[PDB]
DNA sequence: CCAGGTCAGAGTGACCTGA
DNA sequence: TCAGGTCACTCTGACCTGG
């Protein structure tokens, strides 16, 4: 377990996955996306923060891409 | 026949004091047995988008009078 | 060490069941 | 009629294994 944080949601990172530090959740979520159509119910600017229980599927995927997952 | 006052899907009956669909019925059922909005507490709740933000779906349930 | 797979855990909603 | 239960379906993510 690395002393690093997930660049997507701020949870503890499990490792360096798809080119970014990420948790198992965000790793699998991105994994499943490369194999989807999400719609943000708000304005495409949702906070992704695991500790505060904030997430949005569309904005989660956009943030995965934003921070550099490939 | 009436529409669900929470999401606009077809209503199945009068549940918890509100005309509503089986989805919103069950969702409120589970809530009364905690949700945070990642946006601005104004997320769209409709038959397409209702599953997306739990916090706003519950607030919409309360707004239209589910008890 | 990580990519990709696995499947128990959890939310959904159409349908069930008793008051 | 409705309140509350059911459970197949599906997404989630903790853990595994091979590389
Ligand atoms: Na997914
Ligand atoms: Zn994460
Ligand atoms: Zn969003
Ligand atoms: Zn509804
Ligand atoms: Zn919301």
């Amino acid at each position: 377990k690395p002393k690093r944080l997930c660049q997507v949601c701020g949870d503890h990172a499990s490792g360096f996955h798809y080119g970014v530090w990420s948790c198992e959740g965000c790793k699998a979520f991105f994994k499943r996306s490369i194999q989807v159509d999400y719609v943000c119910p708000a304005t495409n600017n949702c906070t992704i923060d695991k500790h505060r229980r904030k997430s949005c599927q569309a904005c989660r995927l956009r943030k995965c891409l934003e921070v550099g997952m490939t």
